[PDB]
């Protein structure tokens, strides 16, 4: 399942500042044996792989959303949580949209 | 009964800060067999499911709305209670709103 | 006799603290046999379940009101009284305003 | 795989300043022995070969795009990007858009 | 039930002409006996009374409507069809439009 | 399953013309023994219901629609084909688009 | 593989007559054993639908086609090339137009 | 050497009537043994798989052509003639003109 992830990195007023567009792997999974528990999860997978990209931001610092049917930046941070927002993908671009976590 | 509530955390004047959507159970129920008096309430779940998804609130000091015909934000607390919150779930969306518990 | 009673709970300047809406079963009665003298009035039951749901009031502290024809928030005690009051329900809700009993 | 460069170098609203066409060589490359590891990437090839040309500019300085499918100036920095870059080749044609990297 | 009925009748624009407020008694019913097979219809004698109060109407040509929770004017003509319009009454205020059967 | 069907009967430039709002037993069923092979068809019985409503249209006559995500009026009158255009359904309001069939 | 084909059928000045959205299964396939040579082919099966939902037509009296990037209605009747036409599905929807064979 | 060939069938005042888009391996060739003294040439293998797709022209009956930077339908029928077709091919679109031949 080859699944295209367009980051997008919002700013002042929920505009854009950075795309990065990515891809990425969440139904694929590694050798069918246990070196480990079972790896990381599909969320904790895709959040160190934004945090890869971006220059601009660090790892543990930023909140990944995306748009319901609503037109709301709906947050997501579960693995049984970004199942439900896989369900909004619209040919095999998951649009996320990113925000940093300032002070308050 | 798949129920999807939309939890909306409310800010200053009453403007939502952050939304979280996720799914409930409320008239399923387990195992029909008594390892307890009967589980925790159903009002009791829903406020123990709010308060584990959101990292901005803690247990206990939380107070869950509903918007009725008047629009006005009808809180629930009791189990007997949030069967009239649920007479109002539009498609299958029952969205809450939440309030945190201040000085006064 | 199905009644929905909206207990609007008054602040500082006459605003709506916290609203709760019930249900309420005046003409309603139990079994028809004396196992009291009859039992509580229906004023009497129905403070006896405002100051139930309410965690911010305790009973016998509290006074509820409603709005006559001329806006003005007519007090209620007695239940020869309560039945003056439910001439004013509009469509079934029977909306009371509650004030708590401070010093003077 | 003689391939087409035209380095757009954009200005205050995104119109373009000044524009080089220069030609590059990602697929060829130098003789099938190795004097160093492997040479530098891709990317920092490219990126080192659109500081030399255009005077207005120095290296480490300046940030590449493409335009996707939906119009959007996606940049690019990795040399595992840059290949999903040149899945945009028109003709023989890689339009990128040259950003320089200002105070914020 | 005693059942208050308020006969809007539509004008060009869909602006009331001339309102009547008459009083209906649906669920009340005559001696417990059959003296036919069951008088008429409860929309039967709904529209053999607003077709007598109003002069500028006859009977069998007129249209009766009610507004649902979109505000559309959704017609009723039938018996099973009258007790899906009863269930959108206000107070005790069943408000009707009627609309006359022109050429097409 | 009780399942709203409101029928809107559309015009000269798609206007509607009248509306009906019926109620309909889909998945619901009778008896769970053979009086016949199996009944008329859940589409069948739908087609059957419109037109014994609606005094303007003789069955056989119509052609019932639906709105998808895209605004088009899909028809449909297969029910392996009704099954898909009751995916559509928003709270329990499944609104359906009659236009009669004219002569090309 | 579960692909949604929505069959617009054109008209006069190629503006959409009647959309009918179907579902296929072309890479999805029967028992793994030879009852037949190798079935129909998957165009085959697609036309063969197509003809059997649509009322206006009759099989072997239409041609389906699909717009490349160009916007141009590129018309497909093989096999072979029915896989070069499903290289523009967007999400799982595959738009197809169809044309009937007149005169000349 | 995989390059994409969109036949254009040219009409009454030179409009299109019908496309095609085939794919063509010009500079691929088979096995590099001699079955043959070699094959068909380049030219005969493109206007034998132009004939076998169109059902509308049979094959020696058609003249293809080419548009070159004047905008000209310069006609080809050769194999050193098809090679300078080739070369205005624009991203790896060989957009050819097929006329049929007709009385005089």
């Amino acid at each position: 399942a080859s699944l295209t992830v367009k980051a997008y990195l919002l700013g002042k007023e929920d505009a854009a500042r950075e795309i990065r567009r990515f891809s990425f792997c969440c139904s694929p999974e590694p050798e069918a044996e246990a070196e480990a528990a079972a790896g990381p999860g599909p969320c904790e997978r895709l959040l160190s792989r934004v945090a890869a990209l971006f220059p601009a931001l660090r790892p543990g610092g930023f909140q990944a959303h995306y748009r319901d049917e609503d037109g709301d930046l709906v947050a997501f941070s579960s693995d049984e949580e970004l199942t439900m927002a896989m369900s909004y993908v619209k040919d095999d671009i998951f649009r996320i949209y990113i925000k940093e976590k300032k002070e308050c």
